């Protein structure tokens, strides 16, 4: 029975079974192919590496991410990852369980529809349902009210929910996200001669970022103190033993989330995106949202980012509004956790879209709405 | 002598001279600033683009509209546009002529007062008068009786006038207008992967809308026929040569005017706003208003919108009431045209507020009433 | 008065005076040292050969290029070349003139800073300014808009500029360049027994390349026709009189620019690097960039390379976009020419960084931005 | 059935049958001709001695090596040696078996093609395949990852292989090898009056080298200790009974591999050639290569050479990188052993190029790639 | 002051003073001892004849040459000749002057060291320096670039020098030289009954050779014409009045230099030795060497030898290479002349090895290198 929860994000694939409080399979949504050599099978050499093994043999592969900015672009590779997810990672035969999928709001309708088709035809998934990540994030936090600030790898978005009701009219979405932060950092590391150009190296820079980068509480001030050599500098050991010294970049990188323009992004920073979404909501609600900002996973894992936003939102908001940011430990899996909850949830059972229904109605059925 | 007619709307600035039957200067109320680069003058690089040149170099500018929802918010940029209007567009020295301004009803009093101050101090305008757009619209149509339905970019409003008398007690005003329609359309275009996020792209979407969108006579029915691929689909070529295919959005966008809730707007659709305004009028007048609905400019330019409202008002009204909607060609400049007429009108001459009077009485003088 | 223009590239040093339309001193950035013998001075034997004399006596020297991939690595030898440039080549006493330097974008900050220090301390250069090569290239072409495709010896890079504004957010940079092409060719010449291993021989292969190699319009097709002995074969006389016959290599070498993977380079070919840089620009600009691609110097000197890219970009671009590649004669000195123009340019005068300023502010001053 | 493994090197010919763990025929690739006398057959005097008999009667022959620097130069004599190999040494009729040949990387294409022609036409070899020596060396060591350092008689080369994939982009090749070491030693022996000038004597010096020479762990230091008469001196008995005393030369000879310049070679020593090849590989691989350097045969047989390189590579590498050099006993036949393995390998069977295929496609067929 | 120049060759001793353009003492390096008689002093009969007096009384002496193949073998007699050189020939007291010695390249180190010891201990030579003959030969010719072809009595050798730099890596050395030519000729004269077996007679044959022998431009052709009695025959009068007729031998003798094998020499002829030495040099140099071959003394005095080599080198070389052989009159003293120049040369002064230095450092000091 149970159910599968598959948070097929743009960065990491988080899969597991309903009822568990943690993902069982967490691995990079990556399909790698022998960068060079051509590679005739000959003996038995495969030309396809997925997830952890692509990381292991990263040095000979060109790594691709099927999903870009929250949208599945390379469907062949996407299908491949799902295949791998079920059989090689979870070790489960798809048709045993109904599957709960997730996605970012404001995606192309074809994203849902094509994904749906595959679930029902390639994997023969008894029944399937695609939920919105923001909703799930609140379930994880145990809230019915708040601003969900999702921000990881491909997509950043804001969803206002009030006492169980979604306020779709104020959804915000940015391309700013972890992947942009990574690439920005690559560009910045170059300032010190640390040239990174390969997809392998990009991947390394992701690892650098996740170890050293953090959010400043006052970018300008801290940046100024960085003029003096100090604790702001911290080293990193590369795979080949070469040691890197990181300085300003350690906080300049994540700062992009607050100052978009760093990468040529025209939009406003996440604190204003959040604030404005609240401004687009009814005045009787605004207060409740101010005291219940809920950070999801991904890039919200930077140290001190909660405090930084608390500061800036407080500045933007009215002085009597209590600004409080919810940013629990394990929020990196917030969506997946919510999925587990929802899937195990009793009444939710009626929401499954059976293959039967799909065959009867066709693709359009996935756009039905209900909690 | 003559006079200047300056229909300083929220979307387009329409300026010209009294007596002409068409605006001489029609350009976007836009102030653009180099999105990125910082831009030290250095050689002679300016950091300020207004109107047509902001459109021309749109790709490197962050475009701002000084006016929002009919209210001047960025006064610095507003002043700048007026400067540009007089010297760069009309090529006229302000102090030569008295100036006729316009605005939406129910604006903040400070809007009038601050605007007034600028006219008299920055531009030294001999004498100035601020009229209400609805009144002017009827002058353009040659009517003394009717419901003026103004609806363009920032403001939609209803004003009942009967045989030369204004009925201020039944004025309606909505935030629904062209700019909301544009942004809704952006949100909807996303359904097909047509991501538009920049102010430049917003501007493009405005152009899309103005070419392809039209009003359905029966939204539900037409929307249903759109299930079959047909003539409802129509393509559009983007600035970079990429081709867009528009389907449902082609009529779903303008439909928002009839179903507000599409963008989270709580108010009733324009056909009910109109109807209700008539209901708030004396029963002896109602009949005359029913047969004389006058559409102003802006969004009333959508194809078939007159017929659509005729239908719905007919449904709302009594069966014996002849419902007739006046929606002349060139109504996109209705207000401006009326301004030209009124300014050239003999007796109107007494209405000018001289700088002398202003200096004697102060700001409050602009709230005097007379036809 | 005047000014010195010193395009200190990785391959050739191009120096001259502002106002001239051609470099006065063009010579190889090479420092050679007696390969063997040890060489005690004894009588008066020097152990240091720079530029043309290193070429002349190439046969007994190990030739080094101080600059690698656009970065100054051997600062001692770099200083030496500059010394030579001023006194032995230009025959000018540095302190007479302000100096305009150039470099590739995305270099290590220390490259600028150390270079700066030397100018002010070793050569006592009154005032100095370091410009970006791409900007200069457009000046040479007389354009304010276009994609600069720089590609010579150490660095290939793409810079988008629009109507005087730089779009730094879409700068691309590759290690692929002339030096890699040379070394690839060495590796390929080996196929016919033409073993080249010395730095002297590398230098010869550079000369081979510059005489015989050209860009195919259809690599696959031409390569196929090369199966038949024909005009594709062309001979070359080595310094010792031995005659070489070149076949496939004549176009396989430069083809690497379009197919990176030939040398194990992971990145995309220059036509996609260019295209993608344009894709990273605002959609309102893209069109203007498509019709204004500007090839700089270096490797763009291969025959037919303009036509080849025109073809491939046309394939990549939308069918309505007019693809036009600007690739003027004398583009091999494009940057230097632009430097001459800019240095002579009136308003530019304010940009000089005086030694005074440097002493007051310190190294960081060279990162100030302005046109 | 089985297969023939013929490691036709430049020094020794190693031939045997697939499945054996050792060569059956190991003899010098030498063709000797009566140095003087002219030699009319008369009675039955032959003018051609091959291999062991050329060594036996070395004193009256001018000895030639058909192969020079890995390239077959004297094809007539090459054919002769192969004839001898099959009939006089192995005692096998060629057409019984498919033949596995080997060669150094980066050879002239004509080397493969002409060799191929002979196999199919002179010897009528059912099917034949030419493999690269480096690959075979790893098979012998049982590894799928490592740096193959091949260095014997005519060719020294470096090939990086990672988990079954070849990284051709970082292949290095030097002319430095055993034959150069021999000739250098001849030149050096002259210092003590030991004049060796004949090809016979060269051959003797080869034997001297193989008995006495070894690699210093610290050349400078050891060389200094050699100032004192000691155990560094060791004697050798010549064929005529004359006794030689060897001193410094005992380690100065092999030192050339680390200091090229000793013989006027411009290239870097083998420890830097190795290191640099690793530097040309992806950073995620480098570590694995550092701990898996695999020495092939030939000159790697010098005593302590593994330890010497371990030292110098350790100096070059990062301190955290575990440097380990694999240099097994019997590595002098590494390639041949690998050949035996590969030939017996099941799936490899498909790789044979049948004479049929050759006749159909022609010479070019030998450049097909597959494992 | 001045200096002594002592070209202590294997055939003739050429001694004189620095600054002179010709040797003052030129005499045979011969020590003769009463062949028979025993010779007790008795009255005052000496048992030791050196140089000219050994020639005068040649008929009763067994003549020995202390030097063989460029190596001093009989040190007792060597010392004796030097004694004679200084006191009996030059008439100078050694200690008055510093002494410049010469030797062939690739000699045993003990040759230099023992010679050195004697200079400092037996003759108390203030300071001494041992130069290489090839270098000196170029000084005589006034060149800094060329192939020195030295070939006289004991040693033939090739040294490449380029613009003041020695290229030791391509030095060639043969035992073929005048003494071998003499002995070959003795063996050949026997064909006509002219038996020569004594050292006295050997000496006569040397004189025959120097009068009649010459180099053929086409050995085969000329040899064929010698079938007819002609001008090729030429007579010689022996010391006892007996007349010799020389025919084929007149050119067969010197031909050995081009065809080594005539005396059982395995090496290649001097034209190939020269050519190959050039081939071992860098390709950028080869051309300069081709046009600057410099013949030293000794056997290069044969008539037409320059033309003969020009022919054969031209055949070996590329058709575009201008082959030019420098073979000036008085080249028989080339080395000595160069010595005079160098010794008088200003800067050279620093090169003298003082006895002081020798006593401090010991023998090894003579292997220091510098020009
Ligand atoms: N400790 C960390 N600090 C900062 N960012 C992190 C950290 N861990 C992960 N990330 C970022 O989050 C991204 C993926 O997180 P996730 O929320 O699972 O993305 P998605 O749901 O879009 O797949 C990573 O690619 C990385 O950029
Ligand atoms: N052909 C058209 N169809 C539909 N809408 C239009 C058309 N032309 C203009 N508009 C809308 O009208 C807006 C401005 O019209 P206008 O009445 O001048 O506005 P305002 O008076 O508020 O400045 C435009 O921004 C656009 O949204
Ligand atoms: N005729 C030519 N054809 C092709 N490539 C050329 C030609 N001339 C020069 N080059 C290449 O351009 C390189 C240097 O050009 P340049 O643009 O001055 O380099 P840089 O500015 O990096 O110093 C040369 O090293 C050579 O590789
Ligand atoms: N014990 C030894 N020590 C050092 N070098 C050796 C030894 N044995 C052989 N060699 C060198 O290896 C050379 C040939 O080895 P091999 O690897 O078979 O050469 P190739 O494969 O090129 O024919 C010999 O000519 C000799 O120079
Ligand atoms: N005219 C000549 N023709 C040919 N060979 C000569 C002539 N004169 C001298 N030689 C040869 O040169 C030899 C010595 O010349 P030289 O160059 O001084 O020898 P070395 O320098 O070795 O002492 C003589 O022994 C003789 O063999
Ligand atoms: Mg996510
Ligand atoms: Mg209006
Ligand atoms: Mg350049
Ligand atoms: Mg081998
Ligand atoms: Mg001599």
């Amino acid at each position: 029975t149970t159910a599968l929860v598959c948070d097929n994000g743009s960065g990491l694939v988080k899969a597991g079974f309903a009822g568990d409080d943690a993902p069982r399979a967490v691995f990079p949504s990556i399909v790698g192919r022998p960068r060079h050599q051509g590679v005739m099978v000959g003996m038995g050499q495969k030309d396809s590496y997925v997830g952890d093994e692509a990381q292991s043999k990263r040095g000979i592969l060109t790594l691709k991410y099927p999903i870009e900015h929250g949208i599945i672009t390379n469907w062949d590779d996407m299908e491949k990852i799902w295949h791998h997810t079920f059989y090689n990672e979870l070790r489960v035969a798809p048709e045993e369980h109904p599957t709960l999928l997730t996605e970012a709001p404001l995606n192309p309708k074809a994203n849902r529809e094509k994904m749906t088709q595959i679930m029902f035809e390639t994997f023969n998934v008894p029944a399937m349902y695609v939920a919105i990540q923001a909703v799930l994030s609140l379930y994880a936090s145990g809230r019915t009210t708040g601003i969900v600030l999702d921000s990881g790898d491909g997509v950043t978005h804001n969803v206002p929910i009030y006492e169980g009701y979604a306020l779709p009219h104020a959804i915000m979405r940015l391309d700013l996200a972890g992947r942009d932060l990574t690439d920005y950092l690559m560009k910045i590391l170059t300032e010190r001669g640390y040239s990174f150009v390969t997809t392998a190296e990009r991947e390394i820079v992701r690892d650098i970022k996740e170890k050293l980068c953090y959010v400043a509480l006052d970018f300008e001030n801290e940046m100024a103190t960085a003029a003096s050599s100090s604790s702001l500098e911290k080293s990193y050991e590369l795979p080949d033993g070469q040691v890197i010294t990181i300085g300003n970049e350690r906080f300049r990188c994540p700062e992009t989330l607050f100052q978009p323009s760093f990468i040529g992004m025209e939009s406003a920073g996440i604190h204003e995106t959040t604030y404005n979404s609240i401004m687009k909501c009814d005045i009787d609600i605004r207060k409740d949202l101010y005291a219940n900002n809920v950070m999801s996973g991904g890039t919200t894992m930077y140290p001190g980012i909660a405090d930084r936003m608390q500061k800036e939102i407080t500045a933007l908001a009215p002085s009597t509004m209590k600004i409080k940011i919810i940013a629990p430990p394990e929020r990196k899996y917030s969506v997946w956790i919510g999925g587990s909850i929802l899937a195990s949830l009793s009444t939710f059972q009626q929401m499954w879209i059976t293959k039967q229904e799909y065959d009867e109605a066709g693709p359009s059925i996935v756009h039905r709405k209900c909690f």
